[PDB]
């Protein structure tokens, strides 16, 4: 066997978030970064990353070995194909209701609460002033994915560990981008940075991360 953290019986005692789509693993490429709560306590037990395609593949092993019992139904293929901030934003709040219903569900075969749980005893993340992962678009005008770093009163982005870019908050000014109209950009929890000009066009993964982010930046 591999050694797993929670048993299978046990499935009910915990809480699944979904954190992050945009999340770098091992080998550096996106994934969705997952943390396995305990109810009575609420504390994080510990994260795990798994990549869309891990996903899709423990998604597949159910269907095939429990083909009468209802589950859920993962985000669309589309959703992971050009980046958007509305697509990021979706995607997420569909894993957390995929998730939440997978260890929900009262009994599995052996076979099957096994391997879920392998899943998760597995790709295990370790992680211990204002960061996370942004999406960031210039004024052709796609979405990249950098992770952003608060220091003091500057702000530094980075691609894969490697400063892209770094802006100065006493010289910019911010200002929120409503959701609504959806834009020709997909848009949402988005704000604009414009630096003195040159503005930076800034969304995060949910709506909540951008209150966090502008509170930051105050």
């Amino acid at each position: 066997d591999i050694p797993l953290f929670v048993q299978p019986e046990d499935f009910g005692t915990i809480q699944i978030e979904v954190l992050s789509t945009l999340y770098r693993d091992n080998e550096d490429d996106l994934s969705i970064l997952i943390a396995i709560i305990d109810r009575k306590s609420g504390k994080e037990m510990f994260k795990f990353s798994k990549s869309i395609h891990k996903v899709r593949e423990l998604d597949v092993y159910m269907k095939s070995h429990v083909p009468d019992l209802p589950l859920p139904t993962l985000p669309d293929r589309q959703l992971f194909q050009t980046l958007s901030p509305t697509k990021v934003d979706t995607r997420k709040n569909i894993l957390n209701q995929y998730y939440t219903s997978i260890f929900s569900v009262p009994e599995f075969p052996k076979n099957v609460g096994l391997k879920i749980a392998q899943f998760i005893s597995t790709d295990t993340v370790m992680t211990p002033v204002k960061d996370g992962s942004l999406l960031l678009r210039r004024p052709n005008s796609t979405w990249r994915v950098r992770y952003g770093i608060l220091r003091d009163d500057v702000l530094q982005l980075f691609d894969k560990n490697q400063l892209t870019e770094t802006i100065k908050l006493r010289q910019s000014s911010i200002e929120l981008i409503p959701n609504l109209p959806e834009d020709r950009f997909g848009t949402r929890n988005g704000f604009l940075i414009t630096e003195h000009s040159t503005k930076y066009y800034i969304c995060t993964e949910t709506s909540k991360e951008r209150e966090l982010w502008l509170s930051a930046f105050s």
